[PDB]
């Protein structure tokens, strides 16, 4: 029933040439975009090069958007993104929260501005290692998800991403069972706050050191609908991660 | 002699169409780029469009660059900028210091990263209303400039910008004499730390509500070498500001 979603997140990475080579390899995979969404999130200044090189089957997005007051924070606004026809934005990703102290309240506000401007939003959340050790995973996730999920209107256009912070960029990936357990709870939170039909439509991705070895067991899980992929998305074998969802 | 430098900074705005019409009006101005530097700093995702539309006599740049640490901050790196042939970078601009708590040490590091990658740097600093009311202007400026000025190597490639914070975006522009007095003291810091020849070469710009009515009286002052212009640089009349420096 629900369409899988696989996303590449190219984080502070790339040159004109490396993108050229990588896009060409991605373009060599045949998949049907009416069946599978595949989205690439390049560095801001590489967005146009990247969109120009990727075939229309690939969707594209940017990695952050501002809240939404006149005083310019130097982030890209949702209005600017719409005018450039940028289809997706990421919100709440680890680095915004870690370096820029972005809050749950900021996350909500960003989702508001994205939806107001007809952008599709990939909204990220997850617990720290300490929180997981302190047996606080569900509490954390619950608070993070309920900061924004009632704003969701069309449940094809907001994608939730569970990324435990300890898995991001570390090679330490969640087991399928660790992930599933959290996704199952996330979908229940959507059910209880937005309705059953909506909870069953919305995509909930895992991210955190997803690779060609582990992707099949993850996606097999029933409440895991695809992935946000960092390091592994910089290599040509990313195509095999996409295939895991085909 | 010392080459004048006028910069447009387009803060969180534009659309594809507004840039088309604005760049067109700019391109109608005949000036000699061997005699006058004119740099346009668009939003990141508008860099490509803007650069394609502006004639070669305009230089271009980005509004921020990251420090050199394995966990990506989402900012564009100096390396990426060089690979894109982005000529200039702004460092230390007010929003970074205010919204993201960017420090003088951060500014030093960004300058180090920029020069390591052959980027030319437009380095901004300035006091608050409170600091100025508390007679601390010269002390504040001095700490800010001494944070990085020693790293300067080629004194054509780093440009200093005095923007008192109370003048930025407010309409409340510094008088010629307010700015001149600071500019003299900046240039002396440079003479004392870097050498007299170097101090006479470096450009020191004023920014903070420069407009078509005030720009002539500012540029006339001996130690003001140009401008960084926000709100006024979104209008077709910005050409008249460039003309005050021709």
């Amino acid at each position: 029933a629900r369409k899988y979603f696989v996303a590449a997140n190219w984080k502070c990475n790339g040159t004109l040439e490396s993108i050229k080579s990588l896009t060409n390899s991605f373009n060599n995979l045949d998949f049907d975009p009416s069946k599978l969404d595949v989205v690439v999130f390049p560095v801001s200044v590489h967005y146009d090069h990247t969109r120009k090189l990727l075939q229309s089957k690939f969707s594209t997005g940017i990695q952050n958007v501002s809240k939404f007051n006149g005083s310019c924070t130097g982030e890209v606004s949702a209005e600017i993104a719409k005018d450039l026809n940028i289809e997706y934005v990421i919100i709440g990703h680890f680095e915004r929260r870690k370096y820029f102290h972005e809050t749950d309240e900021d996350v909500r506000e960003k989702l508001q501005a994205s939806l107001k401007n007809n952008l599709k939003a990939v909204v990220c959340f997850g617990e720290s290692l300490e929180q997981r050790e302190q047996n606080k995973t569900i509490e954390v996730i619950t608070k993070q998800v309920k900061a924004f999920v009632d704003l969701i209107d069309n449940f094809d256009n907001v994608i939730l991403v569970y990324e435990p912070l300890w898995a991001i960029g570390t090679g330490k990936t969640a087991t399928p069972e660790q992930a599933q357990l959290v996704h199952k709870e996330i979908r229940k939170i959507v059910k209880d706050t937005c309705g059953e039909k909506q909870a069953n439509q919305i995509r909930i991705l895992y991210g955190g050191s997803v690779n060609t070895e582990n992707c099949s067991s993850l996606i097999q899980q029933e409440d895991i609908d695809g992935f946000l992929v960092g390091n592994a998305s910089l290599k040509e074998s990313f195509v095999d991660i996409i295939k895991s969802a085909m």
